[PDB]
């Protein structure tokens, strides 16, 4: 009976459980021994066989027949990456070989299936096959257009739900919520939210036309759409932030980011981008009875229970991983492209620029991104050129119709219309 | 004036539904459009009277639609009335939307509502009145590109996973058997989905089963083997998904014992009553004269009516925006006669004539693609015997000794299950 | 060595049973006992072979209850099975607790589960073992103070309250009339309780009716009543609770229409079996006989298995670990043979004399406390007032395509059927 | 025919639609016209009755029958207070005499309540509702205040997901609960979901708070975890500790800055951020052990959700016993629920002498509903100070010696309640 190894790395993702045990259920199935790494690769990397045994467990069918309903991952996660030195790999190649694990299957991000290829080519194939599910929160693996990696969906409508309390408060109690959506690796997670909960504005990296951001842009992005609801007579909405936003602002940005401050280095994590916002957006709109508060949706949707869309999307990943086992294919990705779970080649996938995988992010030119975009409160083209809405616009502002075309017209060069 | 959007919703609810008027309505009134409603449907144009309709047609406007997109139902309630078998009725709805001035005219509901919509427009001018209509289905039986969602079928199977999630976990912690069964019997998907996403140890469909007609003898059996099989692994509980599909492909035989072996009831027009039956509760109540006394219990459950009216989750929430926005956009386009579908994560509009079988004249109805491998997948992961697992002598006597009979008596009694259903 | 702690499940769950168990053994754990829990109740003790007992028994550890205070059901599972009617089983129990060395025996259950935990108890020493119950019932008809919860009840209520929030837009958004039964025929709390949450327009509980005997004709002519009343407004649809107690007040006669004028069902002892009466679904039937023609459409709906375990809301969290460390706390104090309650915010041990009048003493609705009555005035109904209303009563008769003459005589009675 | 107006003070809580609904739908049946005022007191503040007649709306059947199941309120609510001013009452009562309301409802927490005692002093009644997710009015005991059952809820199922991420990533949580009056929100979210610490300005003996003291009760918690094989947790903090911190204290809390103040002198506690402060401050001192820290801050979320039937059916009652004050001749008085049945209670019963506004129920740390939610944390009480065994193990897990943790440490038996 030949013995299946699990672990997780990288962020958690809802429905982490729904791939360990479809893994583990099916090759229960077929008679494997499953066991599974506590942590991910954290005491894989020691090589001490010992410390190995006491954080890695009995993957039964009693642990994993109903874990599917359940979000964060029972055998844990870590950001511990052997791949950086050549000491690492060889104590973990130690560990697997010492275990007698014959099927390698990890489950995390970019980082993480990486160290799962690494470990394998020095590794002889006949003894270990490798086999790994990436997983993202953030919707940017090259899958074709509009389909969404596994937990996206859980994210996305959690979210939806948390702007909807934030929707009605801002209407019961008149007020501008600054929301930002974690993650500064794409804007799909950011969109989605806003889109599904009729967010008045949605703010992306891949919105930008110039390679860097100003910071004063985009006070003045949310400054228009704040001016054009208040000239309806709405002194209230939310507006969505993607953090990506983070990674593309200039060196001047930032600095103005943390309040015209130098930033740490060894650091974009530390910076509060929707907070610095609404100071700056505070002085130029109080004195228009118009109150800003910074609110970030986060940390709290990894380990929301998976969607209905999620478990079966994960189930699907976990027998395939099994079946790619079965079919003899190694240091391959599982994923499901036109509803097929395929193995697909690493290097297939890996995009030669960065040396990691190919990162899609939100093709602002779809009519996806156009429709999400008419459901918005912002200042167009068309917009700056109707005599008639400026006048109303620049008059909600106590300016004038003059001083506000100075202003805010030139942002029809920052973003694409 | 400014040109007049009338829109009305026809079929059973769906979630969503209100994603769509906001999405139409508050596009439109960017546009400068006067958007109006009619309630419940078809039911008071098919009147004629003018001034009835009047009674019953409100204002779209910007704060009635601008936050309906969170909220299921439909704010214009929906009807099934509908004027497509009638002449006199056709142009009943025709003379009031003439007398509303009704330019742009959408409906959004089932295959009954957008054929109506049509057959009103076949005696129009075509430069007077254009008509779209947004199909709508819970049941995910539109011809979408395979493992392609229809609006509302999202929030439905999600809501339906966590009602099974609750009666799995009561199952556990009080052993017990459910037969849940999903409401619905256009097709399959909706049982499938909610029963591979709750992880229930079997799912069944019509569109497994081999046989043109279904015996209510072989659903007691495949549910019954399934249950046995549990048995022999020390598990006395378990949730089984019955699509309420099965009753529509049952054969006469097998409806008469479906309705307690008396005669199924019939409308004063000679159709089967099947909305009479109690699929779940028929099956339940027989197996536990056969499996009862080995200490099993077996409870019925219902799910679906509270299905239609759940708030949408953001995936609906997304699709039913993007096609209220589409169904304005083939308006400006020119289009009429034409259905609103998402294909490939696009909005295009299909003209009707396209969506038609040839054989029926009827659009297309998708069911579960049984070869599929997500249906294979689904199988896996089901508690059941398969063909080969018949052939195993140990597992054959593990179960039947579960079941207090003998080896061959099980082969006898349950080994023509393998040519029921698709193996 | 240290003391072992026995927690078992007896009857149907509730939501917060794990907050019981995790209460109890998180604070065992923090005094150094072992903690142990019997699979299924009493099912495995009651077979008297030890080696059975074990195979079925499991160590609750620190990590196993750490976190189960946010999951529905029960980890160690619950049974039916009750020793309280055969002390060949009874001296099959005790002999596997001592073999075990069960020093205190912590059951969480309903009437079966404490009165056998007890009968258990009386057969052994009072210095080796010592029993404590945490009564549990999800329809809120324990003996508490009025108004005071039990556990599990709070959120029974919520869940239901957003299944007939589903039901009560659907039912305007496609014109129909809901019968939604509530099942659990103990009393009418949860029937009430999601009615009133939901704005249902009406609610049927058995304590309302004046009679000792219900007929099957005025329950069908309570529904009746307000549909038309919500006709002559206007409004053709509606939703309406049936607390399933009202087929246990059934009269002899309505019974035998209850079931389609055949005779009851019964089990092979002799005994009724209300478990197979459809309540909402013969009032369905009949009530679209009578009022079909007027357009309206009735639909029954039950609302019952999918409550049982939802998980605990956070009153119901808060409460239960609250029982479960009072519990330990009676262990420590000395006392057996008591139940675990909370009244006026106070967990404290409550000895089984003190609540008991045959099982315990059925809390039902108070159909006379200011509760009820503002329930009442959000209900649409007939009032005694209203059928004096010859306006009033123009407007329902035409709704329901009758004089007023022949809605008086056919309706006006009802006054004197529930309470006013 | 009487006309009966409706206004939503302070900041929302779920049920307030609950309250309108009932209120209104009673009324309705009485045969009284009912009327909404727009975001509260904000324009019955200025005096100006032709702009409070253009934010009126008139609450009817079908606005109202359905909005029990929505939380916010569909007739807003501002923080507007006529009490600040002798004739910021006086504005108040011109305009309702202009608009001849006899019976004038208020929805809103202490400071609304004290708001309309400020304008109860002259033909028209005025009847208050218990609004507040804090749980801070003078209610009987253990009787909640409407919406404090939802946020509650809500509060639980969020940290529940932050329960699941600290656990499945060693992570601790610091989770900032919003709310400066008291500690019922954030005790009742750390209880429900078992959360390992929890802090509160009413445990804290010495009336002024120190900074140092507050990041050393989290750091005990944390490497109490540590030696017990746990590097993560979930900590939750009442933001009411800020207002409690002395000055020295706000110094650090703002980043070793003197803390932004108002035009009148007094301190802008809002541009506080206690989770991240603490954060920033036990990272430098437990990052190296093995420990991520991560704030979080909960409850602009939870003031509008939907109501939890606890609510439903609460805000339902207390809509009734509204109309039913009215219609008994009350005047003065908030409504309140003891034993299940409503009643009103005077507002001179409920002020405090010295405050002069409506009385502040705070936590009640010596009872047994306290004692018992602390046995269930994790943190280090007396006797553990007393333990030399178990000192050796957290010291050792803190990389320091016993005598280092006892001095660093032992102190904190004199800041809290045990
Ligand atoms: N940026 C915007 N996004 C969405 N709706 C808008 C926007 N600007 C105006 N509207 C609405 O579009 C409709 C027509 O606007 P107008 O033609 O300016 O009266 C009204 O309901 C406006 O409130
Ligand atoms: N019908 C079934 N569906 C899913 N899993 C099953 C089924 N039958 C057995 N198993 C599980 O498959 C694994 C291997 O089965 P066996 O080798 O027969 O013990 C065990 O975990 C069984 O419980
Ligand atoms: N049975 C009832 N329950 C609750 N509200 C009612 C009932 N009957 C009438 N109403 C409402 O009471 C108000 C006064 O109605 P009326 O007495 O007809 O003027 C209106 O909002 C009615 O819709
Ligand atoms: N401060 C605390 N709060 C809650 N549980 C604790 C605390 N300290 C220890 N425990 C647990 O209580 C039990 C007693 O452990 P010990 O004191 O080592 O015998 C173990 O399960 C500990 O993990
Ligand atoms: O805040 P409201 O004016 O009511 O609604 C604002 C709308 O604009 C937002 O993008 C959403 O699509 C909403 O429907
Ligand atoms: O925990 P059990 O009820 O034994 O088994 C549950 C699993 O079996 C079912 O087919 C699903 O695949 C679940 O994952
Ligand atoms: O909107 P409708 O169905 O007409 O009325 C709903 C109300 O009537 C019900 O009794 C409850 O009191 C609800 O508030
Ligand atoms: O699983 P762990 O995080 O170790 O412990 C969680 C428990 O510890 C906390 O104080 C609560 O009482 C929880 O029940
Ligand atoms: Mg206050």
């Amino acid at each position: 009976a030949p013995v299946l190894g699990i672990l997780c790395g990288g962020g958690p993702a809802p429905g982490l459980n729904g791939v360990i045990a479809g893994a583990t259920l099916y090759a229960l199935r077929l008679g494997w021994k499953v066991i599974g790494f506590m942590e991910g690769f954290k005491y894989l990397c020691t090589g001490d066989v010992d410390v190995v045994k006491a954080h890695t467990i009995d993957l039964t069918y009693d642990i994993v027949s109903r874990i599917h309903f359940q979000g964060g991952t029972i055998i844990q996660t870590s950001r511990a990456n052997p791949r950086k030195s050549p000491e690492l790999q060889e104590n973990v190649r130690k560990c697997l070989r010492a275990l007698k694990v014959r099927y390698f299957l990890t489950i995390g991000g970019d980082d993480t299936a990486s160290s799962a290829v690494s470990v394998a080519s020095g590794m002889n194939g006949n003894e270990i096959s490798v086999i790994s599910c990436p997983k993202t929160i953030d919707n940017d693996l090259p899958l074709p257009a509009d389909q969404s990696t596994f937990g996206f969906h859980t994210a996305r409508s959690l979210g939806m739900e948390i702007i909807r309390n934030l929707m009605v408060d801002s209407k019961s109690a008149p007020r501008w919520f600054l929301v930002e959506a974690m993650g500064r690796s794409a804007g799909h997670l950011a969109l989605g939210m806003a889109e599904a909960s009729g967010a008045h504005l949605c703010l992306i990296p891949e919105e930008f036309k110039q390679d860097e951001i100003e910071f004063e842009d985009v006070v003045e992005l949310v400054e228009a759409t704040i001016l054009k609801r208040l000239a309806y007579g709405k002194n209230y909405g939310v507006c969505v932030l993607a953090e990506g936003l983070v990674s593309k602002m200039s060196k001047k940005a930032l600095y103005k980011l943390f309040g015209n401050r130098e930033p740490p280095t060894d650091l974009l994590d530390d910076a509060e981008l929707a907070r610095s916002l609404s100071e700056e957006l505070l002085k130029r709109l109080g004195n228009l009875g118009i109150r800003i508060t910074p609110k970030k949706i986060g940390y709290e949707l990894r380990c929301a229970d998976p969607v209905a869309f999620d478990a079966v999307y994960t189930r699907e990943l976990g027998y395939g991983a099994i079946d790619a086992f079965l079919n003899g294919h190694s240091a391959a990705l599982i994923v499901r492209e036109n509803g097929q779970v395929k193995p697909v080649q690493f290097k297939d996938l890996l995009d030669p620029a960065t040396g990691r995988v190919r990162t899609r992010l939100v093709d602002v030119t779809s009519q996806s991104f156009k429709v999400a975009r008419v459901y918005m409160w912002r200042m167009s083209k068309k917009d700056y050129e109707n005599k008639d809405l400026v006048a109303r616009v620049a008059a909600a502002g106590k300016m004038t119709p003059e001083a506000f075309t100075e202003k805010f017209a030139h942002l029809t060069d920052v973003v694409v219309e």
